[PDB]
C-alpha cells in the first residue's frame, strides 16, 4: 500500500517567516512515498494521545501542501500559515511529535499569472523552484503583515508584488491584477488561498478572456 | 488494480520537430494512474490482430518500452513522444499512421531525475523525451552538461535548462558517434555529488559508461546507463542483449 497513511516524526522546526513555520518530518516509511502536491494531515481528536489510523475515533483532517520532499534524506517539509486544530498543532509543535499524513493528491506555459495569500505561498514557492527559467508573467501575494514579506527567487521575467492587508481588503491587489494585460494563449492561471481572491480572479478570467478548463487553477484554500 | 494495463485513445497529435511526434492519450482510466518521465510498456497488436489483447498466451501483445513525456491527471491526459523513423516495426507503424481515435494499451510505470548538484546526460531522439521531462524539474542552480545526437538539423529544438547546464547538439547518423564522444570525454567531470544519465542508442551509452568507469570512481547508483535501442536490430533481437548490457 504505497498511498497509505503514515505516522511521521518532527525532525526540526523553522520559522522562515514570522507567520510561516516549516516543519520537517521524517520516517523510514517515506522511502516508498509516491512538484507541489497537497496532502491531508491527520490530527488527534480532543482527548486522544495520537491520531487513530485505519470509526468514531477517526482523526481530524486538514489539507496542506507538500513544500519539499527529499527521499534520500527521508524528509518531508510542510509550511504552516500561522493564525483551529491545525493552528494549535503548528503553535505547540515540538521536535519528536507525531503527525499522520495521507498520500498526495505546475503546467508548462509561456505566461504564469498567480495570486495567493500565506496559505498559498508554499504552493507558489514549490512551483517557483521548477518554473521554466524563461517564464513570463505576474505573481500577486496578499499577506496579513508587512513582516511576512519574504524572498522568493523567480525567473527573470516574472513580476512579484506584495500586498499587505487583512483577508477582507481584497481590493488593491484585485484591482491591480484586473488592470494588468494577460495572455490567453500559452499561459497558466493559478489562484489559491482565501475565499475572496480565488473567485474574483476566476470570474475575471472567464469574463475578459477565453482560456480553457485545463489552464485555470482556481482553488479556494479556505473561507474567512 | 492501480497498475492494471489501460487502453487509451489518442486525443491529439503534434510534431514538436519533424522526427519527434508527441501523441497525447486520454482515458477516464487515467484518474488513478500513479504519478520526471518514467518508463512504460506499450502493448501493440501482433501481425494477425486488429487490436491489442489485454491480460491464452497466443494473444500476448508485442511490447515496446517508451517514456511518459508528461502526465496531467486533472485533464486525464498522458503524452508519449515517438522518435519517427522508417526502418519499420510496430511502434513506428503506430506513430506514423496515428490518428485521433486510435487505441494504445499501456502498462504502469517502472525516481528518474536523481538529486545531485552536477548532471551529465547523453542521448539521442529516443532519449530526448526523458531528458526533457527530467530537465524541466531540475533546480535552478543545477549544473552539468548535456549532449544530444539527432539525425537531422531540423530536430534540434529548444530545451530550456538551468543556466548552469550546458546543452550541445550533434547532427549525425547513429553510426557517427565519435564527435559527440570525443567532446563529452574532453569535459571535466565531478565525481562527487553527481548523476550520470546515458540513454538512447547503444553506441552512445556504452562508450560513455566505460569512460566514467575508467577516468573516475562513481558508485553504480549514480550512473544510469540504459541502451534504448541498437542500430539495425529490432526489439525482438535486442531484448536480451540489452539485459546483458545493463547487468554488465
Ligand atoms: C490544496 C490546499 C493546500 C493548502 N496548503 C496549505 C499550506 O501549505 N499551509 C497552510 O497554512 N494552509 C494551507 N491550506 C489552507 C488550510 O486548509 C487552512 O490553513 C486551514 O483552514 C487551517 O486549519 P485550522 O484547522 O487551523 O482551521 P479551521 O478550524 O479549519 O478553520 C477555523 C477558522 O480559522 C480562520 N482562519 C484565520 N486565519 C486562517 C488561515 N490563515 N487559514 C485558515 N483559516 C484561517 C477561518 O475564519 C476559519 O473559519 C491549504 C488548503 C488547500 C485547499
Ligand atoms: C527505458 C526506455 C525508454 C524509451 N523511451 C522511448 C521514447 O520515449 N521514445 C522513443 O521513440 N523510443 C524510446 N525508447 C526506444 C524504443 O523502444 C525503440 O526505439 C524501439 O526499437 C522502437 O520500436 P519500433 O517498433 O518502432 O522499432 P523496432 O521494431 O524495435 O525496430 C525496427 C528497426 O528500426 C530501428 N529503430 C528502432 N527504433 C528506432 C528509432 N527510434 N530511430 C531509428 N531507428 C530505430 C531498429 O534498430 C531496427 O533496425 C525507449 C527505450 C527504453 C529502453
Amino acid at each position: 500500500p504505497v498511498n497509505r497513511p503514515r505516522l511521521l516524526t518532527v525532525k526540526h522546526i523553522q520559522d522562515v517567516s514570522p507567520h510561516l513555520r516549516r516543519i520537517c518530518l521524517t520516517s523510514p516509511e517515506l522511502a516508498d512515498y509516491p512538484g507541489g502536491a497537497h496532502i491531508k494531515i491527520m490530527l488527534p481528536q480532543p482527548g486522544q494521545a495520537h491520531a487513530v489510523l485505519p470509526p468514531s475515533q477517526r482523526p481530524i483532517m486538514r489539507t496542506f501542501t507538500i513544500r519539499a520532499f527529499r527521499r534520500e534524506a527521508l524528509e518531508l517539509d510542510i509550511d504552516f500559515a500561522l493564525h483551529g486544530p491545525a493552528s494549535r498543532f503548528a503553535n505547540e509543535v515540538k521536535p519528536g511529535d507525531l503527525l499522520a499524513i495521507s498520500g498526495p493528491g505546475l503546467q508548462p506555459a509561456s505566461h504564469y499569472y498567480m495570486v495567493g495569500d500565506l496559505t498559498a505561498l508554499p504552493a507558489i514557492s514549490a512551483m517557483a523552484e521548477v518554473m521554466p527559467a524563461d517564464a513570463r508573467g505576474h505573481i500577486a501575494l496578499l499577506v496579513p503583515y508587512q513582516e511576512d514579506v519574504q524572498d522568493l527567487s523567480l525567473p527573470a521575467g516574472v513580476t512579484l508584488r506584495w500586498f499587505v492587508g487583512s483577508p477582507e481588503e481584497t481590493a488593491p491587489l484585485v484591482e491591480y491584477f484586473t488592470s494588468l494585460p494577460l495572455e490567453e494563449q500559452q499561459s497558466y492561471f493559478w489562484f489559491g488561498g482565501e475565499e475572496g481572491l480565488v473567485v474574483p480572479m476566476r470570474r475575471h478570467v472567464r469574463r475578459t478572456l477565453e482560456v480553457d478548463r485545463t489552464r485555470v487553477y482556481a482553488v479556494p484554500y479556505w473561507r474567512h
